Formats: structure tokens, sequence, C-alpha cells
């Protein structure tokens, strides 16, 4: 398939270099089926970042690899759909440093698609995972995917600001190395490493802080 059926144009065309590894993980994917391992998020939902606009990205929030629990990834980072409680852990943690920096209310519910409406791409790392074993499809191919969607990013040479949680910073920084461009990063918002740093790290307020510095309009945090 064209990527064009799968992703918004500006997204097709910023990463048609690697759409021969887009279709190579389609044919990963039906093979993990074919031999009974499970894959998540849902198939039309391993793409759902790169449907809201290349063009209008402003914050890139990069994680590591999707929830492995069925029923909470959806292929936003870190979201879960609107009617799932308990929100997960990670979610949950971004919630109370949300609250912490922002001063707003706690969200209704753990659906981020408006922060995806607003400039915001949830993207992690790796895009899928078999259920219930945290990072198993590391290695498997998605990294040179996202490197191309991290890259096209910062090529654009728009205000961007990147925000990375956990511990593929080191490898990111080098491809947000642009003009107009700017990265922070923290520990993740996982359960045991949280407190270690992502807590008081205040990414919203700081993110918002660069946007304006380099002309741009700050991001409406405020869930629902
Ligand atoms: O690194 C991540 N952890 C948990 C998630 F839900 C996600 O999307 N990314
Ligand atoms: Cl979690």
């Amino acid at each position: 398939r064209p990527l064009s059926e799968l992703v918004e144009r500006g997204w097709a065309a910023a990463l048609e270099p690697v759409a021969d590894q887009v279709a190579h993980m389609g044919q990963f994917l039906r093979a993990e089926i074919a031999a009974g391992r499970r894959y998540l998020p849902a198939g039309s939902n391993v793409l759902r970042a790169f449907t809201f606009p290349f063009d209008n990205v402003r914050v890139l929030i990069v994680g590591q690899d999707p929830y492995p629990t069925p029923g909470h990834a959806v292929g936003l980072s870190f979201s879960v759909a609107p009617d799932v409680r308990p929100w997960p852990r990670s979610l949950a943690n971004i919630f109370d440093e949300y609250t912490a920096d922002l001063g707003y209310p706690l969200p209704s519910n753990g659906d981020l698609t408006p922060w995806a409406q607003r400039g915001v791409l949830l993207l992690n790392r790796v895009l899928t995972v078999r259920p219930s074993n945290p990072a198993s499809h590391r290695g498997k191919g998605w990294e040179a995917v996202t490197e191309c969607a991290i890259r096209a990013l910062a090529a654009r040479a728009a205000p961007l600001v990147a925000i990375l949680w956990g511990r593929d910073a080191s490898t990111l920084k080098p491809m947000l190395a642009a003009g107009n461009c700017v990265a922070i990063e923290s520990p993740h918002p996982s359960p045991l490493s949280a407190s270690r740093g992502f807590f008081g790290s205040r990414p919203f307020s700081r993110a918002n802080e660069l946007l304006v510095g380099m002309g741009a309009e700050p991001i409406d945090w405020r869930l629902p």
C-alpha cells in the first residue's frame, strides 16, 4: 500500500524515504499473527500519530514503546480511550505533573486526542509491542521509521520542541540538532522511573516558554 493510504499526506511525503521499511513492518506484524503472537495497538492505530498533520506539529513527545496491556494502547503515545479506568500508571503520573505544572484540574479522562489536534505529536520510538511483554518489538525495525519521522520534523526548521521521556533521549537528541529545534529530556513517567526525575520536570510550561521564545504560539494543554 502507498503510505498515502495509511497516513496524512504531509506525513506520507515525509516518510516516503522509509516506505519500504514501513511495508517490511507490516509483513513482520502479519508474520507475528500467523505464528500466534499478537501485537498492540490495533493495526489501524499503529501509525495513528501520523494521521494528524505533519505541517502542524509544534511539540513532539517521544516515549519508548506502547502500553503492553490489551485495551490500553491507541496509537497516540500514553493516551487511552475515554472510557478506560484505571488510567495506566505512566498516564496517571503524567497527569499529576500536568496539574503540578499548570494548575489545571485533573483531566476527565485519559484521552489525549485534544493535544494531537493542537500540534502535539504523541510518538514512541517503537510503534508496536506484544501483549504483556514490555518493549518486545525493540530492534525489529521501527527505529528507522521513527528516526526518519523525527529528522523530517527537524528539517522543517519551524519552531519545534521535543520532550524526550526515558532511555532514548541521548539517541534522539542528535536527530533534533537543527535550527528552531530544542529537545528537553527527563526520566520516563513509568511506575519505577517517574520518581527519579519525571516529577518536577515541568515539561508543559517549559515547552510553551521555548515556543514563545522562538516566536511560535504556545500549546493550549487544557484537557476537558
Ligand atoms: O513509553 C511509553 N510508555 C507507555 C505508553 F503508553 C507509551 O505510549 N509509551
Ligand atoms: Cl504504564
